[PDB]
Order: C-alpha cells, then structure tokens, then sequence
C-alpha cells in the first residue's frame, strides 16, 4: 500500500509502521555546526574489484541494482564499528525537479538525488539477520548535484529505458560501482533507519561529504521511469524521497576536520 503519493506517502507510513515516529529514524538534516569531528573513526575503503552485478529491476517506487553478495571480497570497510560490509544492492531517490530529491540534507540544502549503496555487516551472516541488528546495515549515501556528466553512471541511466514500468527486470552484469564514487570519502555518520517501510532502525549511516556531479541529461532519465505497471495509467516516478526526521538525542560524527 505505501508509496510516495499524497494519500500513501511518508506522512502516512506511521499508521502501519509505528517505528516511523521512533528514536532513530532516517534521513536527518546534517547541520554542520553540530557534527563533531571524531579522530577515532576508521576511514572508508572499498574493495569493489570483484563486485558482481546481476540485474536491475523496477519495483514500483525505485530501481534496484542487485549484486551477487556471495562475493566475500566485495566489501565496504571502516566506519564507527570498523566493520566489513558486503555490498548487496544500490538504488536512488530523486525529485520532480533539480532543487529536491535527496533524503539527507546538509544545513537544510536538498540535492537533486541521493544514491544509496546498501551493505550488510558480515558478522551477522546474511542480510536477513543483519536487519534485526541496530548496526546491521551500512548504507553509503552519496549526493547528486547537476553539472558535468558522471561517466560511471551512464550504464545505469541508459538501461532505465528497458525497465520503464513496475515489474520490468533486465540482466545487468559487469557494472563497476567504483564509477559512482566521488574523489573524497570524507563522511558523516550516525545511527539510523531504513528510509522506506519497514523503517527498521538497523542502519549505520555513512553519508559522503562530497557530492557527485551528474548531467541534466542523466537526471532527466530518472524521471522517465513509471511507478505503474505496463498498460496501467502512466504515473511518472518522481519525488520518491522521505524528508528529514527528528534527530532526537543522536550525535552526528564527522570523519574530517
Ligand atoms: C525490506 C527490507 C528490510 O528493506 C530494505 C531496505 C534497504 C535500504 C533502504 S534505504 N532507502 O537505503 O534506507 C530501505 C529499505 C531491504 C534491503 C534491500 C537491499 C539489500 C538489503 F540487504 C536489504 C529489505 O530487505
Ligand atoms: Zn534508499
């Protein structure tokens, strides 16, 4: 039932999922007066060499690139829990115009889109057991701003034409997610939640300081997707983002000065 419409969007989710009003919900605004530099934070490193992409899918509220997460060398490492996190999936959230679309904000600034690279902490065995733990997932969040094109994004935005409607799936092998990363891996981190139902508070959020630049042509391709299935009335897939939630007692930590 849940979606991003007026009558089933973020403001409605709490009715089915009471945790929507919990103590560790995401996304949040990152106020740069209040993030505390933490010299103990382990810097991020990626081993995406053997990351093995499988397929890309339109599930009716986003598109997901699925990975073979049995590749034990394809991991994100570091962060507050010094974790080793298996890459399993990535997806985006975006807006109906360039001035909005991101889920996290920085000093209340919204970006055009946000990329979420989803990983599960290997010490919990599989993604299913991981989402039961407060630090079970590491989601690497990366802001998208409009400017020059991102060459590593081209394979992603171009295949979207093949999965325009809900339910469409396409083989998507040999995609290298290193092509989606900015130069710097300086980051903010805080304990939070999935930003869609079931809104489980199982995420160590790692949000990169540096946005990637993508072209207007690239972002437009996001907005050609459909929420609806083939033959149904056309509803363009836009504004599939949850707004910032109460920070409550949490401290946002910065890896950088
Ligand atoms: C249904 C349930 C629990 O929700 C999510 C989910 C993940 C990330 C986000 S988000 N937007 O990044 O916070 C929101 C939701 C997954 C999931 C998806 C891909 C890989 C994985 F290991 C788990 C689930 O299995
Ligand atoms: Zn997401």
């Amino acid at each position: 039932h849940w979606g991003y419409g007026k009558h089933n969007g973020p403001e409605h989710w709490h009715k089915d999922f009471p945790i929507a009003k919990g103590e560790r919900q995401s996304p949040v605004d990152i106020d740069t007066h209040t993030a505390k530099y933490d010299p103990s934070l382990k810097p991020l490193s990626v081993s995406y060499d053997q990351a093995t992409s499988l397929r890309i899918l339109n599930n009716g509220h986003a598109f997901n690139v699925e990975f073979d997460d049995s590749q034990d060398k394809a991991v994100l490492k570091g962060g507050p829990l010094d974790g080793t996190y298996r890459l399993i999936q990535f997806h985006f959230h975006w807006g109906s115009l360039d001035g909005q679309g991101s889920e996290h904000t920085v000093d209340k600034k919204k970006y055009a889109a946000e990329l979420h690279l989803v990983h599960w902490n290997t010490k919990y065995g599989d993604f299913g057991k991981a989402v039961q733990q407060p630090d079970g997932l590491a989601v690497l969040g990366i802001f998208l701003k409009v400017g020059s094109a991102k060459p590593g994004l081209q394979k992603v935005v171009d295949v979207l034409d093949s999965i325009k409607t809900k339910g469409k799936s396409a083989d998507f092998t040999n995609f290298d997610p290193r092509g989606l990363l900015p130069e710097s891996l300086d980051y903010w981190t805080y304990p939070g939640s999935l930003t869609t139902p079931p809104l489980l508070e199982c995420v160590t959020w790692i949000v990169l300081k540096e946005p990637i630049s993508v072209s207007s042509e690239q972002v437009l391709k996001f907005r050609k997707l459909n929420f609806n299935g083939e033959g149904e009335p056309e509803e363009l897939m836009v504004d599939n983002w949850r707004p910032a939630q109460p920070l409550k007692n949490r401290q946002i930590k910065a890896s950088f000065k």
